[PDB]
């Protein structure tokens, strides 16, 4: 619960409108309408499991993938003493290579924004798509244009609580986002630095539902930050619903 703790205070702080059961709740019950088999989940970029850990029970066969070996230790530490046993392997997800099809695949907490290169999104749509079962569900979200470019923008901005501490810098450049942070965690009579920084890159949809087409992905839905609301014009997070078109 180190890595994992900071995880937490980073979606809590930085992330601010993030809520683990409220997403995978979303997430089942779209799965749900879909007459989805529970047999098989991947979740891309797991992270330390916390959204993992909600749905994975819920499915017979769980892969969670990450390139974050660090993360992926957390995740696993989790994963077992809940008495989970989800397939674990670090890969970038450019280039996924799992001999596995699923149900459904979740990449989730704006993970899709740091595949800055057009092409590498691609390759990643398209890697997605070879490993969705037929009839499967693919669930994905992403910081909106608006967010990143203006929400964010160039603001640098300092938090204070008697715990936390944190120097957040923006540098917003050319659909790019460069976001520095550095945080100081109380741990008793001192503090421990965490330096994180960060690369977004800010899509229109126009431009990801071309790359989706590019995958041979359909879309199923697009509404506002995991619920039945529509996107509108300053939506902060969109949630996609795709599945194999060709």
């Amino acid at each position: 619960n180190c890595y994992n703790k900071f995880a937490h205070i980073y979606d809590k702080l930085i992330r601010a409108d993030v809520d683990y059961k409220k997403w995978s709740d979303f997430i089942i019950e779209k799965c749900v309408e879909n007459n989805l088999v529970f047999d098989d989940y991947l979740d891309l970029a797991c992270g330390t499991g916390n959204l993992t850990e909600n749905l994975c029970p819920k499915f017979k066969n769980t892969w969670a993938v990450d390139l974050s070996q660090e993360m992926l230790s957390e995740a696993e530490n989790k994963f077992r003493s809940q008495g989970l046993k989800p397939r674990l392997a670090c890969q970038d997800i450019s280039n996924l290579n799992i001999n596995r099809k699923f149900d459904l695949i979740t990449c989730c907490l704006d993970s899709t924004n740091y595949i800055i290169d057009s092409d590498d999104l691609k390759k990643y749509f398209k890697a997605v798509s070879n490993h969705l079962k037929e009839g499967g569900v693919f669930i994905f979200d992403i910081n909106s244009y608006y967010k990143l470019s203006q929400v964010l923008g160039n603001n640098d901005f300092n938090y204070d609580d008697d715990e936390v501490f944190y120097y957040w810098e923006n540098q917003f450049e050319d659909d790019l986002v460069s976001m520095y942070i550095s945080f100081f965690v109380r741990d008793g009579e001192f503090y421990k630095r965490f330096d994180e920084e960060h690369e977004e890159r800010a899509y229109k949809e126009e431009d990801i539902e071309k790359y989706l087409k590019h995958g041979q992905l359909n879309i199923l839905d697009k509404v506002d930050c995991y619920s039945n609301k529509k996107v509108e014009k300053f939506t902060e997070r969109i949630t996609y619903l795709v599945k194999l078109g060709g």
